[PDB]
């Protein structure tokens, strides 16, 4: 009956043809290969992340708990999540922040200066894969000693969580990392625990609920949670940012002149090259969008990328451009909205554009040598490989 499926080869190598075909053609389009419905449009992404009630995060243990060992923030609700969510934020906020900024800035000059001397670095492997773990164990209070051990096993769980029908020998893959972690971060929570240090572990482990604390396989799926929310999204928005102004020279050119539009540069970023693509919610109950019957039980999977460039919500979607301002504007769902918005996204707006003006700061006559990049993941989604020279 429809030809055109998220599952065709041509939708990850370019999905923006896709974007325009289901918004017009297809709103609520169905995919029987994993029995759920992609949701293009911003209006109806929109409602459905606004509306917890009618759509649930209850789509999210079967997909998480395997790896994850206990509950996740986003299955919380109530005054349970609303109390948890504000402790993590302390963690990227208030004292902890300033503590933490100063060694971001540590761990992104310690990166350069291992690069400088070759006068090019890819944004992608040199810099990004690195300083998003690095930055993510900096937040947690994890020692970078096995930095390395760290970004494997994050790969193979967030493997499992970003993938659509893995086969059984990449998920037996990514438990064994999900164990590996587990029996690394373990005793490290009970040492956390004899002497309290300030990071997020530490906040989690003397977190009262009605004066009960929270179980140690909790703090550690908390734990885990936030390691793999915060390191997915830093080297692939990274690089969508120095690619996109490069491809913009005059826009590179008004960042250069006017350091303060580094965060609107950000910002557009994150919406014309979403690095969360998908956010999936079940159906509590029979909703009706335009004339797509869903049930009790059903899955709608918003896309984000497409919300982002829906030409209701902005003016000419298709063309990156900083200077846009405010229906030709709104704001973009790049760290979604209602109850499960991102609790890191002030922290990343600011830890992206710390790192953005010290590379600008750096490197000097910055240009491209990635003149075509190649971009994978349907669910999380960035460049394989984005090299820029320098002086
Ligand atoms: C560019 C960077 C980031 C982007 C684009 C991003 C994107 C998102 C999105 C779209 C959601 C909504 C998920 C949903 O509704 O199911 C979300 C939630 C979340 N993110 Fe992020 N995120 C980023 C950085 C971070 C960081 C740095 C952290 C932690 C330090 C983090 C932790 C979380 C958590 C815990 C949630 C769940 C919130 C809840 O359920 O209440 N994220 N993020
Ligand atoms: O819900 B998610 O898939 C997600 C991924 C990366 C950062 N924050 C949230």
């Amino acid at each position: 009956k429809v030809y055109n499926s998220i599952f065709d080869q041509a939708y990850e190598i370019d999905p923006i043809p896709y974007f325009n075909f289901l918004r017009k053609h297809d709103p609520v389009h169905y995919e029987e290969s994993i029995d759920a419905y992609f949701v293009s449009k911003y209006k109806d992404v929109k409602y459905i992340l606004k509306n917890n009630d009618i759509f649930n995060t209850k789509t999210l243990a079967k997909r998480a708990e395997p790896v994850m060992k206990d509950r996740v923030l986003a299955q919380m609700s109530g005054q349970e999540h609303k109390s948890k969510k504000k402790a993590i934020l302390k963690g990227m906020t208030g004292k902890y922040l300033e503590n933490l900024m100063p060694i971001l800035e540590k761990r992104t000059n310690d990166i350069i200066n291992k690069h400088i001397e070759k006068k090019e670095i890819d944004i992608v492997n040199d810099f990004g894969k690195v300083f998003a773990v690095q930055s993510s164990m900096d937040l947690l209070g994890i020692n970078l000693e096995n930095y390395e051990k760290i970004r494997e096993w994050h790969n193979g769980i967030a493997k499992f969580i970003t993938s659509f029908n893995l086969n059984d020998e990449e998920i037996k893959y990514s438990l064994e990392c999900s164990d590996k972690l587990e029996n690394y971060l373990m005793p490290l929570i009970k040492d956390r625990k004899k002497s309290t240090k300030d990071d997020l572990i530490s906040i989690l482990l003397e977190y009262k609920n009605d004066e009960n604390s929270i179980s140690d396989t909790e703090i550690l799926a908390l734990s885990l949670n936030v390691l793999l929310a915060a390191t997915e999204p830093v080297d692939k928005t990274l690089a969508y940012l120095f690619y996109n102004l490069l491809k913009n020279p005059e826009q590179f050119e008004s960042v250069k002149n006017n350091p303060k539009l580094i965060k609107n540069a950000i910002i557009e970023t994150l919406r014309y090259n979403s690095p969360v693509q998908l956010i999936p919610r079940q159906v509590s109950k029979p909703f009706i969008f335009n004339n797509t019957e869903l049930q009790a039980g059903d899955t709608v999977i918003c896309m984000i990328g497409s919300a982002n460039r829906d030409p209701e919500a902005y003016s000419n979607p298709d063309e990156f451009n900083i200077h846009r301002s405010s229906t030709s504007h709104s704001q973009n769902l790049s760290f979604g909205t209602g109850v499960h918005t991102c609790v890191g996204a002030s922290f990343s707006l600011i830890q992206l554009e710390m790192v953005a003006i010290l590379l600008l700061k750096r490197l000097k006559n910055i240009k491209l040598k990635t003149m075509e990049i190649t971009e994978h993941g349907i669910y999380t989604r960035g460049p394989k490989s984005m090299v820029i020279s320098f002086d």
